[PDB]
């Protein structure tokens, strides 16, 4: 139903009245039906009529706007075409855009901003957001009187949960109270973004509409986007008629510009906020926005400097020891848990797993980690940023349905298929029990949804992908020097030849014991020396051949001895392009 | 100085009058001199007396407060024991404490207050940028209350505070760019800016009346004037005030994220009042001031944060995509590595090689950096550092790398350990500073001009933690380093004749299983390559095999030695096959027997 316009209805509330004017001419284009009746001219000749002439406005004036459309606030009105129409003082504003203008009306009515300023300034300096979220509920409730004012906060998903509140003695709460995204569309969220306190006077008005529905120039719908007297959605209408309540005014808590909440309120009885009370209702609203957001930087930043003097720790203590014991692992789980502060941890390194905290079984954390890398979930990883996470296990992977108690949720490391190495931190089932409206009164548990991840809990993990390629380096450092001692206590007599690209010649790469004392020459001083270090034409032919070629070859001839005629088994080593790279040779 | 207590002093500024009464009666404990004149009673009968007798406040009343001391705003007071003391309108406000209440008086002025200031709070909470919204304020400010100078005094890091914004008469001189220490508003001051948001000294050398019980009758406790509006400031600075020439200020803190980002200090050179609502105008143009600046530092933060990620990662991907390091992948790299740290130069190690981009020191230079950074001496510097190197000026840290300034004035190192092989090191180079200073109980004027040379742009903590998560690249390089040394070795090795196996040593719950084995080994069991990984070296051989023959076998396993005994093998047929196993102990930095090396020939 999000579908509606709302910002463009062609009827207005009837407590105040609008006049659409032509900025070339001045004269009225379009006028609501409320207007014929206020100034001392009917709907025909008021129509087309010069502005000036029909009311007058002694404060500010209207003028010739450029591009970014300004607004004139509340200002005193009069009716100079009428003899004593004053049933109450005239304040009127407007919305000055650059093809046509707007103009609002509205009475005047009733110590006020110097009456509010206590309980911006007890707000101010506070700590927490309920503190300050029941300081503003408390603080309005008294300021504006409203038989009903709270705070609704919205989350995520856009579901909006009543926080704080303040009501009369009598009534019951709706603290708690969780309602759904739809009870407020993406399109009105917008308005509410845009024309930030707005207020429903009497619930079930007369809805008295613009005579020219269209601009009799344009043939253009008016927007009401920015105009106060707008006539609001009929759905939401028979929604708060269905609720009791005929008065509301909704101010937005608009934090770090995009809507945090709002400050719903609710008179049972019919009542006008005029245009004063309506800006110190703003004041409370954006002043509350204001320390919320400062708030939510200090927790920030607090939380910041102490995920990095955890992750810290960890980087040393795993650059430390090159020898990864399960003593070493159980003295970084406590803070490898807190880097991301998760109730489980479990550190793989091929079909090896190391489990600490909460987390399920050695033989589950395999069946979530061959579930992960699997080809169906491979579109998973291509939209993960730096690491893999849920929030529910239950949806991402429906045949992990289970093992929700203990793994509900998780940080997955690394986001490629790498293997070896892998890491994955787990927060457990945490069941909620979302109070509804009424999807009167219900409450749905849900389980299965852990500790929603923070994001700072997660560019704390993608700020660890270094202790996963720490882990993977030691490995092959380990596995290299394994062999290379392997092949150094060898009889066989080995050396590796690294193929020159015709830059250079056929130089050493790597060379046991048993191959450098054949020659005589230790170690140091082959490596990095030519292959072609007498011998037969037709045989070292045989030899350059598959050095040419780069294939195999297999020569006895003589050496370098202080002759010494050895089998030369040449074998071309695999490459990734196929063509000879290194040769391993062996000679016995 | 820092040192100096404040906040009790004893004392009152003149213009108004100030009564600390005792909750439990209404009794005036103690009194200012400038009391017992507005009062009419004189000091002696004025003390120990019911509040009630020169109560004459109608709006609003004062009360028993729990804990949280609130306050009773600006509201109408007479005096009953004199007909017509003033002939100027009196208001009076109220600070409610648990132990004893404090109540302050002062003239109401002139020059509906509020709702033309409204203009200038929507204009700021729409601007962009923060210094846009800090001229809105000096300019709209000097506008709204009639002060001969208005500025934004912007902290910085240090506590030296810079004006950036400054509405002055067309005459008179500019402290704008000036820069200030931060010694002129000790920490101690700084606090009470924190508590007491609006501030205002009426006249610059008055004659400070002091509350006669200067301590507390029945506590013992000087009066914590600190709330009270009428304080009666520190003589350190008046004589500043006095030395500036200004007879009267008026400065409103900005509090952004409940801290102090600044003042918005003001200057009147003749002396002026400043009323309850014009006080409060100000606070409220400080509360959107600190608020627009405080979500733009927001905005901001993020917006620089997710592109930072974004590049972060394009390196990531790249880094890991291609497995050979080529000039032309470190090419392009350059744009992206350099952005994400924001340096002017970058240079890439890999052992005695480096890859210079941008704006870096000579191939040569950066040996000397290297060198000079992983010494000995500034072993201790790695020790202290987060998770990498990082210096604001060479020529301090390193100060034998005193020059090299023009081009590596400041970088960020990584890895901060001395593992050498792969390192990464970006720079910004020299910024040549021009510190409008104020002067160097001071004479001020003269703006000196400090100019500071090998130091340069200052390192974003933003972009040194895009730096630490970057530190997976060194990591990354190192990695495929290995990977390809070891597998070039695993090649060779499974190409072999000999007939080869690695046995990694087994402990009390765990037998001696295989790690490698090549190809001639393999077959010559028959069973291939891979059922044989992970294959215990006890299946290996025969169960006919002799018994001190093996005995022999398992001692050199056991004590963890060498040893050579021709014994029959695990044959998948039934053919005898027993060749000479060559058990060598691999080399261990424990000396303890870790691995061994299978060869097979007999
Ligand atoms: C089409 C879907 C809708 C459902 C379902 C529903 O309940 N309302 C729907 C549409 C509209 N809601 C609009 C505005 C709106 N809705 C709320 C919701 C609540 N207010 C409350 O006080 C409580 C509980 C105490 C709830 C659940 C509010 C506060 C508002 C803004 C109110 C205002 O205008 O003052 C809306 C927009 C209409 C418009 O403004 O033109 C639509 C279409
Ligand atoms: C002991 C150190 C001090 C030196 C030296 C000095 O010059 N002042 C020192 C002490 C105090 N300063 C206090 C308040 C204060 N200081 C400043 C700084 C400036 N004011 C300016 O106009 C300029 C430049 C034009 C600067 C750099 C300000 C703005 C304030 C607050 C003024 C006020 O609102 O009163 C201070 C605290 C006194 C108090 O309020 O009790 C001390 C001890």
């Amino acid at each position: 139903c999000a579908r509606e316009p709302i910002h463009i209805p062609g009827l207005i509330q009837p407590y105040g009245v609008l006049l659409v004017i032509d900025p070339a001419d001045g004269r009225i284009v379009q006028a609501s039906t409320t207007a014929a009746d206020l100034l001392g001219v009917p709907m025909a000749a008021l129509l087309g009529m010069p502005y000036t002439q029909v009311l007058t406005l002694p404060e500010a004036q209207p003028f010739a706007v450029d591009d970014q459309p300004q607004h004139l606030m509340h200002a005193e009105v009069r009716f100079p075409q009428r003899a004593t129409p004053p049933a109450s003082a005239w304040v009127a504003a407007w919305h000055l855009y650059p093809q046509q203008w707007l103009v609002e009306m509205e009475p005047r009515d009733a110590v006020t901003l110097r009456e509010a300023m206590p309980l911006l300034r007890s707000v101010e300096r506070d700590p927490g957001i309920a503190e300050a979220a029941v300081r503003v509920a408390k603080g309005l409730r008294s300021l504006i009187g409203f038989d009903r004012v709270m705070i609704y906060r919205f989350d995520e998903e856009w579901n909006g949960d009543i926080i704080a509140e303040a009501r009369k003695p009598e009534l019951e709460a709706y603290l708690g109270q969780h309602y759904p995204a739809s009870d407020i569309p993406a399109q009105a969220r917008a308005l509410y973004l845009r024309n930030r306190v707005r207020q429903i006077a009497d619930v079930g008005y007369q809805p008295s509409p613009i005579q020219p529905t269209v601009h009799p120039q344009l043939g253009t719908p008016v927007d009401l986007s920015d105009v106060s007297l707008r006539s609001v959605s009929p759905v939401h209408l028979e929604y708060l008629a269905n609720m009791g309540v005929t008065a509301t005014l909704v101010a937005s808590i608009v934090v770090n510009d995009a809507l945090w909440g709002l400050i719903s309120c609710h008179h049972y009885s019919p009542h006008f906020t005029n245009h004063a009370m309506r800006d110190v209702t703003d004041a409370v609203a954006r002043t509350l926005a204001g320390r919320i957001g400062a708030l939510q930087a200090v927790a920030r930043a607090r939380l910041e400097s102490v995920l990095l003097t955890v992750r810290e720790k960890l980087i040393t203590d795993f650059n430390d020891a090159e020898h990864m014991t399960v003593e070493l692992l159980d003295d970084m789980a406590p803070d490898l848990m807190d880097v991301v502060d998760a109730d489980g941890v479990a550190i793989f390194h091929g079909n090896d797993i190391s489990r600490h905290g909460t987390t399920p079984d050695v033989a589950a954390l395999r069946r979530i980690r061959d579930h992960i890398e699997s080809e169906h979930h491979e579109a998973l990883r291509e939209d993960a940023v730096g690491a893999l996470h849920v929030d529910a296990i239950g949806e991402v992977f429906p045949e992990l349905a289970d093992l929700a108690p203990l793994a509900a949720g998780f940080i997955f490391v690394p986001l490629m298929p790498q293997s070896r190495s892998a890491l994955l931190w787990t927060r457990r089932e945490q069941i909620q029990q979302i109070k509804w409206a009424g999807n009167d009164l219900w409450q749905q548990t849900v389980r299965g949804r852990a500790r929603r991840w923070s994001p700072l809990h997660l560019e704390s993990a993608r700020s660890l992908r270094v202790l996963i390629e720490l882990m993977e380096r030691k490995r092959f450092q380990q596995d290299f020097t394994l062999l290379e001692a392997s092949l150094s206590r060898l009889r066989d007599g080995v050396a590796i030849i690294e193929r020159g690209t015709a830059n250079a010649a056929h130089r050493l790469l790597f060379v046991n014991t048993a191959f450098a004392d054949v020659c005589g020459s230790d170690v140091a001083e082959l490596i990095g020396r030519e292959l072609q270090t007498d011998a037969p034409r037709a045989n070292v032919e045989l030899l350059q051949d598959a050095l040419r070629n780069g294939r195999a070859a297999y020569v006895t001839l003589p050496l370098q001895v202080s002759p010494v005629y050895r089998q030369f088994h040449l074998e071309p080593l695999p490459s990734p392009s196929g063509v000879t790279a290194h040769w391993l040779l062996q000679l016995r």
